[PDB]
């Protein structure tokens, strides 16, 4: 886990917990469980119009997830993104 990472996405709007959980909701719609697979995510990935490996799909995960489950859950998921905002120069 990261603190530095919950505190930015703690601080954030109830519109983007809400979005979060509503974009993660729609990718696990194929899941059982309610989780996102390496193996799907790629394909969802031709949405956003890139088109990476298999196997490097796996790697970016590797470091998300946490428990090393194989996937990424709502939590990891969430975290995730807000990582993005503390990508700067
Ligand atoms: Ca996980």
């Amino acid at each position: 886990m990261d603190d530095i990472y919950k505190a930015a996405v703690e601080q954030l709007t109830e519109e983007q917990k809400n979005e979060f959980k509503a974009a993660f909701d729609i990718f696990v719609l194929g899941a059982e469980d309610g989780c996102i697979s390496t193996k799907e995510l790629g394909k969802v990935m031709r949405m956003l119009g890139q088109n990476p490996t298999p196997e490097e799909l796996q790697e970016m995960i590797d470091e998300v997830d946490e428990d090393g489950s194989g996937t990424v859950d709502f939590d990891e998921w969430l975290v995730m993104m807000a990582r993005c905002m503390k990508d700067d120069s």
